[PDB]
């Protein structure tokens, strides 16, 4: 289902949903990535039109991670090396 995507270049390697508590986390409005993390207290959600520019968002490092679908956040993440899965499917 879900898989939460961050910068390569960090030691920041969140599971969990309770591991993006105090964290900025962008995702596409309206998404089930959007729909899940929005059910815990303590995420700064920011949402975005376009799955994209929630992904420009983490690259440039004003959001700390991304939740969304997996075959979207891996084909996405196949060209963009600065990024990297670091959940397995997450229990929703």
């Amino acid at each position: 289902g879900q898989v939460i995507v961050v910068r390569k270049d960090s030691d920041f390697r969140p599971k969990t949903y309770e591991d993006l508590v105090g964290k900025t986390v962008a995702v596409q409005i309206g998404t089930t990535g959007d729909i899940e993390v929005s059910k815990y207290d303590g995420i700064k959600v920011v949402r975005f039109d376009k799955f994209t520019d929630a992904f420009l968002e983490l690259k440039r490092g004003r959001a700390d991670a991304v939740v969304l679908d997996s075959a979207t956040a891996r084909a996405f993440v196949a060209k963009n090396p600065d990024l990297v899965i670091s959940s397995g499917v997450l229990s929703s």
